[PDB]
């Protein structure tokens, strides 16, 4: 019966598995790829799931991937159209969707990418009930709260991609500003990924020198030997990329990979990421947005309290004032 | 109370953990370490764990593997001579017992790791009644079907560590010959780890070119022009090695890592180890002996029937009728 | 003053970085892309470069790839229209100019690409004198030759990616019949990349045992188990590839890397890139085609001499004579 | 005739590799042994050389680890009694030497040790002049220093591993206070690595928020989270673990590793390691303690200007006094 037959004996008897380590990628677009490319270097699914809504476009990423199977340590790769390929799924990464038009502001794209998540999120518990989320897809503060309410999971399983990527951008301007790596730069971008984020200045630094005390004069505009420009480097950079280039990825890919190994490998170590922040620093309601969060295979299951400076409250209820005036007439 | 008690504010229940891929290491001594290190370094694990009957040396080694912990993925590492640190391993690696002195047959050592053995493997399963055993103290083939017959677990889920590293040795022996990296080079040992195993010269490849076609006279009474004494040079090379520096570590420590990693990652990847081989090769009685096997996230479900020439099932009919003379006896 | 002058006291006196090992990818579109990430994640470069015409695009996967440098091994990366940028370049990949149309053939392309070659190698070797150039634009062998001969290096330091791809693709669906991993498949195409691919038989094993031996219909007509129907998924893939998304990237992006890994780490194992054959199985001409050999930090050191059939060999044959004919008519 | 003769063709007519990223462990006991597992898993290494008085312990460990290549990335393991085997090598290790019994202080040891020294350190450069120098040895900064003379190396090619462990157990048991990874635990213990070593409380961080500007009982007598307790630890740590298992190797061993590749990947990351400090809050001794510091390929390359209070200072001059002290008498 073909040489499986009398070729292998089985010392077993055939045989499921049961995914351990699954993960569902949902998007096969620039980003859906680049954290594709990215889960599967760090060898961090035994069976990774495509779903997208382009069938077509979907076999044939699907059939890339697997032709390199032999480079890979990833057993299972799987796509379908239907979310049944995602049953079972233990990280669910959400891409999909509309992006922005160079210009575009990523808050333009709720009506419709909404409408999009409104479909997908709940097709997502449907398989995967006990999964985390990732999201991806823009508004991301504020669709990692719609993904939230329609998944009906918790908080420490839904998260959102953040400003994770945003402080890395951060610790690179840093990072060529003083010649070494941003593993050994630190400090903070939390808030709306995007346009209303924060930089947090007071914990700024390197070997412990924080440079809010080495130069007071950092963040305040107009004085300061250039701080303010490299977080509006960070806010900007979004858009100076997509002028070149059309959409950002490698980053964004490298940041989920970040995400996952950090929480399949259980390590509890720390990320700046999207999550429900009612009842601190001041704030109304259910907002969704970033903070240092520990990490781990529970999902995110915790924030870090940290004294903020005055200004840095402030300009974290302006973004979380923002996110919650578009949430208000959400209802769905 | 402590800084976490408000440095650290949970979204999470503070809740139960369990881990994932757990891994056990019965002995910490000159091996059991060597597969620690391993281990750690691959981050097979999200949990380590060290037994012993050496209470202070276990803890010694528990503590300075911790305080690596900022070098490793490795988030618990636990230790006792109480088989209640083992509860929920994936995989139990036995490295228990007495070793060689200078000169001995792996095969005198099966009175006392048989006695070992004997009230250890109860205390194993106890904890942890799905993990899958890996025993590589010796003799090896004979303690491998010993813990299968206290153990109650299947076939599939014993596993000698066997000939996976005599292989190594041939395989990096044979690209010494050639010049090229001994994943380059093919060619199996199986059989009784240690005096009696088998070179299978009628598989030995590069690119897929037989060597034994291109050189009959291989592995042949005389006339070949270098094999025999690879061979010989594969079984003496535990002795001649102990004989230096007592005793061999580091090369069965990461043979043990390669087997941990394909079944773990569930790879479904062929080595050559120690499972039952009943009615293999006309064989009458239940040896475990060295075969080409396939290791995924179940254990051992597989072996490979092959095409052995007249004379390399007669060698291994001779390995098998060895071991079961040494383990006809055994009777517990 | 500057905030390195306050925070970094030197004691190396000043950079003067000694590059080790650059890489450049020349081409960052899909292919140039997914070579750059996959080389990234494997922390093979201390340096990359990418080189293209799109100066805006360009600038965007730099700034892109930048961005992620946290999650990263790379110090440096660069990108410039300029060959200057790729100075050094241990190892250097083109990827550049046009692809294959819905149903075109690789050779069709030739032409086109001899005129990028042509303006853009010399370039390479005014500015990276020492380097090994690693050939994926299309046709992969016919471009080979012709990047041999203008850049005059040594033959060994021109390596086309030949059909380490296909035979990855072929491992990969002799893996899915066998239900291991591709590793532990073995199995060679050789000759053209395009539809004159021979899957040399003889070769195909699983442990050691030949698969024609199991079954010596293989690869004819009516056999059982329809071998040929691997191979021929295996010549149809580009084109079914392609006709669901456009290109291939990712499994070459891998192979180019899984390439690299052998180079600069020195391995010195066999995979079946191309290589100049005259001398070989009859070949009168220079002709540069798939055969297996041994990369090392030299490049390509080596070549098997493989024991192919007749019919096997024929085809070769076949093969080098399609390349040749094409290769005779060059302007040079 | 030959078997690599009918079965290898040579591409580039001679074999023959360049010296490159050979890196020699000098001894192979615990520490020696240790460091090169280590070495050898992070693939940092295309050759390894180990050296030795020891001879016959020597070419067991060389073999142990031969054996093991398959599993490895690493083509020639090397060993050998003349230092002629560490030719032309890039990093040498300095583990070397004889240790502390139970009880032993480190500065027990310079006599029998500075033989040690004098005899090796010039056997290095006169086979490796070209080369970065780490040392491990106790007492370690005084054999820094040592070393830094009789090589006559530039500073920065001279580093020690100094207090690197330390602030790897130190980041370590503030883990186990937080629950988090020991990477998101930022701490510095800095200076002499035995009992003298001083924590640098202001740095002592965790996410952007500084400790002591919240728990400002930090480092005094009674200090509520009892913080003078952990830098005990940190101190005891070594003496305690000798305690029990005769010895450390592993944390010692995976830090030495972490060195290696920082530097081998030109990272430019900072480490808290030894190097000459004058000009450095008032020293004007010829002395060497750990400070934070940039490790590219060149090696150590430059310092932190640290803004440090009284009692941690002075705290360093006594320690870099006692180090003098020693010193002076040096019959060089
Ligand atoms: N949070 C972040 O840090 C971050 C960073 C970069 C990009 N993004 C966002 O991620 C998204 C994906 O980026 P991209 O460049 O891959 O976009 P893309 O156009 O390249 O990909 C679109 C993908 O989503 C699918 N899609 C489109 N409409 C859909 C629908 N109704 N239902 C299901 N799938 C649909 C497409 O088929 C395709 O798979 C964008 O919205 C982008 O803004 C977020
Ligand atoms: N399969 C292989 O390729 C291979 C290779 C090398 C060594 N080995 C085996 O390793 C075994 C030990 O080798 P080693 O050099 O580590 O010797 P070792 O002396 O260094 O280690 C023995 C350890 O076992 C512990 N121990 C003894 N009885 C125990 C028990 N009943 N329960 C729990 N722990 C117990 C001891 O404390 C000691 O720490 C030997 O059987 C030897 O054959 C196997
Ligand atoms: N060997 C293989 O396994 C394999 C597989 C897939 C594709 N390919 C080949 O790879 C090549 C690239 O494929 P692709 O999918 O990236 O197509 P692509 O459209 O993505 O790549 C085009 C790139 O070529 C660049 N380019 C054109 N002229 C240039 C010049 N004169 N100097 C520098 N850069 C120049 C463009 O600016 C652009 O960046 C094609 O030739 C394709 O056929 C080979
Ligand atoms: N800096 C650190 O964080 C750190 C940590 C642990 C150990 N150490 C030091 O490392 C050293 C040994 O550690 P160990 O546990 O491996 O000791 P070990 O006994 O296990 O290793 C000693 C090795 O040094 C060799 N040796 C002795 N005299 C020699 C000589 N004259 N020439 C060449 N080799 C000689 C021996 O042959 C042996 O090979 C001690 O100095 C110890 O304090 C430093
Ligand atoms: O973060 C980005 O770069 C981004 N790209 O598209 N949307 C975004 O948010
Ligand atoms: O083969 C070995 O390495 C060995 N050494 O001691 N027991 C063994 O199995
Ligand atoms: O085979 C491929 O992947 C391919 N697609 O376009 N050129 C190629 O070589
Ligand atoms: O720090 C240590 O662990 C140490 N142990 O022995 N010597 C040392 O330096």
């Amino acid at each position: 019966a073909t040489l499986k037959e009398k070729l292998i004996a089985p010392v077993a008897e055939e045989e499921a598995t049961v995914p351990n380590n699954k993960i569902t990628v949902v998007g096969v677009g620039q980003v859906g790829m680049a954290c594709a490319i990215s889960i599967l270097g760090k060898s961090l699914a035994d069976e990774l799931a495509l779903v997208d809504v382009l069938e077509d476009k979907l076999k044939g990423e699907m059939m890339d991937l697997q032709h390199g199977s032999l480079f890979l340590q990833t057993p299972k790769i799987v796509a379908d159209k239907d979310y049944s390929v995602t049953a079972n799924s233990k990280i669910v990464v959400v891409t999909a969707g509309v992006r922005q038009q160079e210009g575009e502001s990523r808050l333009n794209l709720v009506q419709r990418n909404v409408n999009v998540f409104k479909f997908i999120i709940p097709q997502i518990v449907k398989y995967s009930p006990d999964c985390i989320i990732i999201v991806v897809s823009n508004p991301v503060d504020i669709l990692t709260y719609v993904t939230w309410k329609l998944s009906g999971l918790p908080k420490h399983r839904v998260i959102g991609s953040g400003c994770n990527l945003d402080s890395a951008r951060f610790r690179y301007l840093m990072a060529e500003k003083l010649g070494i790596h941003p593993s050994s730069c630190h400090g903070w971008i939390l808030g709306e990924h995007g346009d209303s984020s924060v930089a947090v200045w007071s914990g700024v630094n390197v070997a412990g020198v924080s440079l809010q005390e080495l130069n007071p004069e950092m963040g305040t505009d107009n004085d300061s030997e250039n701080w303010k420009e490299v977080h509006k480097m960070v806010v900007e950079s979004a858009y100076e990329v997509i002028k070149l280039k059309g959409y950002t990825n490698w980053a964004i890919g490298l940041s989920v990979a970040d995400l996952i190994e950090s929480m399949l490998k259980n390590l509890s170590r720390i990320h700046p990421v999207s999550t429900m922040v009612k009842g601190m620093y001041g704030i109304e309601n259910e907002v969704f947005l970033s903070l240092p969060c520990i990490l781990n295979a529970r999902g995110l299951t915790s924030v870090i309290n940290q004294k903020l400076k005055d200004d840095e409250v402030a300009q974290l209820k302006k973004s979380a004032d923002t996110l919650w005036d578009i949430q208000k007439d959400l209802k769905f």
